[PDB]
């Protein structure tokens, strides 16, 4: 899974 935020969520 993931814990920080991906860069430009945009995406």
């Amino acid at each position: 899974g993931v814990a920080f935020r991906a860069p430009s969520i945009h995406g």
